[PDB]
């Protein structure tokens, strides 16, 4: 598809078995708000406008992003909002363009 | 041009007559620029980030170029840990996201 940005680009994801996330190309990592996922995780900090919060990070995560698929490490905890960032982005074959 | 996310999308702008590098951030409502000396007055302006809620100086109508595009628009002055183009301006300039 080709999304334009009048608003949030926000799309369906599903992930661990239904969420809305915002596809941000200034998100360099996942980041989904509290869930149970399968299998190891380690802790990590993450940090931006407003300082920085803890999360979760588990590995090899599948998630179908607007109907495509892709895997790669996904970061749970307090976001307030689930984005999509660019380590999944690539995965879809997603570019910016103007 | 078509801007691949193998790598921060990173550009140079130029505001104020100085050359800066900025993200193109889709996940910004709003252009946020490190501390820096702009014409005019200003409005106060909350954004709610990843980690909370914090306070910014709104700029009005001020004259911008992104990877060589012109812009003029709200520039929001701040705390943030880099400078991000949010979609105010990334309209502006016609970009969309792909798939
Ligand atoms: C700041 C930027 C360089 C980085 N971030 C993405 C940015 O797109 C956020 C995404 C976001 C959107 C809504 C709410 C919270 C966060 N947008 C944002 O702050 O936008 C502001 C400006 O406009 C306003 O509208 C929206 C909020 C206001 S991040 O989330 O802080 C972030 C994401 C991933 C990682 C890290 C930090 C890190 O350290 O490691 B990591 O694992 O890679
Ligand atoms: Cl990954
Ligand atoms: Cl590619
Ligand atoms: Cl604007």
């Amino acid at each position: 598809p080709q999304i334009t940005l009048w608003k949030r680009p926000l799309v369906t994801i599903k992930i661990g078995g239904l969420k809305e996330a915002l596809l941000d190309t200034g998100a360099d990592n996942t980041v989904i708000e509290e869930m149970s996922l399968p299998g190891r995780w380690k802790p990590k900090m993450i940090g931006g406008i407003g300082g920085f919060i803890k999360v979760r990070q588990y590995d090899q995560i599948i998630i179908e992003i607007a109907g495509h698929k892709a895997i790669g490490t996904v970061l749970v905890g307090p976001t307030p909002v689930n984005i999509i960032g660019r380590n999944l982005l690539t995965q879809i074959g997603a570019t910016l363009n103007f």
